[PDB]
């Protein structure tokens, strides 16, 4: 009870300070937050441990980050680049998967673990990316919108991939009905969201028996997350979509600011808690470091190239920035790794090898992403 | 995982609607929120159940409510009526306790349960009261400040009373050292808070390695709660105090608004969750309803009179409004009731009898409190 108030305190103070240290280095804040979680977490101070409660708070954090982003992101905006979104997504799943599975077959990983390698390489944590794009006030740009939309598609794709894989881990075949069911639930949910959001501005909440337009927004957001999560998608997606629903009425209701407040309350906990859940396996470990480094380069190159190719339309400058913005694996890669360990599909060694790369990718990606944003905005002025 | 997103959704929608129903009846919103928790909770819909997570979120809600109130409440303000605060507090514990214990001896309650009756009658849930005082934009008035300060004292008093009682439940004597230790920890913590807050404006956070004045505030608030809770006080108090620390720098940092946002996110969950945790014992029950009604009148009259007498200085009009604002027992009475059941100190019958009165007091009090506020402000204009 005071356990959790204490822990939350630690997370907040560490995250505030680490954010200060990283702000003063012209480096993005997200890294500070994650490192704060590593700082106070098991790895170093052991002040903060993994709690069902701390994990859920972290979840809400990710949610509000994405609700915030969708609030400033309209359908017209993402659709108008939706083809590059789609392409970036599909290539982003295809390329590091094959690379993953192939590289698994070569070290000596068996068919099922190798499949899990490709699986982990498929994942994408737009939470982190979003945090950066938000910081540099860039959420409006084309590459950021392609990143968002493509991320949304990338989620349904990744879910199908994991459904297939857990399927072959449990019985050995892929339950086709389950797959198609997920595809239908996903497509219907997303399309229903989109439809709903071409109708939001036309109907101000006024006749709704709600007590405040904000309270309405919070429900039509947390609820969107919940819905997404019940279908089998990441809550972050329900969140983003819920944001889009209300983005054509955002300014009209003074929503941008109080949502931004909540986000900048819970998001640090989310990123910190990502840092909390990173393990000391890459410490004094060999095959882990070697195979890990290789699978890491395969991961980054897979994502970055998929992105570069899908949105090559906007010219190289944007294309890497999308690709690079698809790199980090964060809480997602962590999750796939955990499920991999549980169902007896991955040794603690192969788990160390995957964890190494979700850690390195999570760290590396937002570094490279910052100058890439500058090197794209400087070039956008010479054609402005 | 989607369990908790779902539940939270239900709580939010019900609370928004119930708030709408109660707003349209010129009745305070808190009642709507609690009833929403009763609506969706075990008692009716069983959509939302008690979760360790939902309980903790509820806690944070109460915290932010009180951080919010302390942010708009300075030391000078409470001190300048601190004697009525003190008096109101001590009488507020003394009078319903004796009434409680005496009335226990008369029904047939044994010494230990009767002591628990007086105990429950001692409790006070300023959370609810604060929610009302906030709604009617009255947090600045004298009676509201006496209510707050007196509530703070009332907390240390109640803690000492419960320490004594759990003491006689466990061994049969009162561990004197434990008591005095609590008194010292409490006095030192509160005084240290006060001292700290005469020094806050003089030192803007600027030289602190914090990433934002708001993030600082959130830490110096959740942390204050945590501290309070480790000493053995309600987190609500750490919260309020933390608010006061930053109230002499509130406007300077644009804190009032984002804190108000978070409060009006989590507070409904808190009040709803109070409603969730109310049991169907007073349903088709006799001795429960009788003895419950009596102990309820004793509860209300005890609190209201204590308040009336402590702050009689400000004239009858304010005096009842303080007294009445001390009436509700909410999450506190609920807590004392639970601990009473656990340590084998109270039968399910006597528990029904206490629960009946925490429920009726919690409901009744904010009703009477609204016209009492009007009937005090109308009279304050004829001497304005
Ligand atoms: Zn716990
Ligand atoms: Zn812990
Ligand atoms: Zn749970
Ligand atoms: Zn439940």
């Amino acid at each position: 009870g005071a356990e959790h108030l204490l822990e939350i305190f630690y997370l907040l103070l560490a995250a505030q300070v680490c954010a200060f240290i990283f702000k003063r280095l012209n480096q993005p804040v997200v890294i500070g937050e994650v490192l704060a979680g590593v700082l106070v977490g098991p790895a170093l101070l052991g002040l903060v441990h993994e709690g069902e409660i701390l994990e859920f708070l972290a979840e809400l954090g990710a949610v509000f980050l994405l609700f915030m982003v969708g609030l400033e992101t309209r359908l017209k905006d993402i659709l108008a680049v939706g083809k590059e979104a789609f392409l970036v997504a599909v290539l982003g799943v295809a390329l590091p998967f094959l690379g993953g599975y192939l590289y698994g077959l070569e070290i000596g990983f068996e068919t099922l673990p190798a499949l899990f390698l490709g699986t982990a390489l498929v994942a994408t944590s737009v939470g982190i990316t979003a945090r950066v794009l938000q910081e540099l006030g860039v959420l409006s740009r084309p590459y950021s919108r392609i990143i968002l939309g493509a991320a949304v598609i990338d989620d349904v794709l990744g879910l199908i991939v994991l459904a297939c894989v857990n399927g072959v881990a449990e019985t050995g075949q892929v339950e086709v009905g389950a797959i198609t069911r997920l595809i239908v639930l996903s497509v219907v949910f997303v399309g229903l969201a989109v439809f709903l959001s071409t109708l939001i501005a036309r109907l101000p909440l006024e006749r709704l028996p709600v007590g405040s337009p904000l309270g309405f927004a919070l429900a039509l957001g947390v609820g969107m997350a919940a819905l997404a999560a019940s279908i089998g998608l990441a809550p972050i997606v329900g969140a983003f979509l819920g944001g889009m629903l209300l983005s054509e009425v955002r300014e009209k209701y003074r929503l941008e600011e109080p949502i931004f407040a909540i986000e900048s309350f819970l998001a640090p906990i989310f990123f910190a808690m990502v840092g909390v859940r990173l393990e000391l396996s890459a410490l004094a470990s060999p095959v882990v470091l070697v195979a890990g480094t290789v699978v890491t380069v395969i991961a980054i190159l897979g994502k970055v190239l998929g992105g570069f190719l899908g949105a090559l339309t906007q010219g190289v400058r944007s294309a890497l920035t999308v690709g690079c913005g698809m790199a980090p694996r964060g809480e997602v890669g962590l999750i796939v790794a955990a499920l991999g360990l549980k169902a007896g599909a991955v040794n603690e060694e192969e788990y160390a090898i995957v964890l190494f790369m979700v850690v390195f990718t999570t760290l590396f990606a937002p570094f490279a992403l910052k100058p890439l944003i500058a090197w794209t905005e400087r070039e956008r002025a010479a054609k402005e």
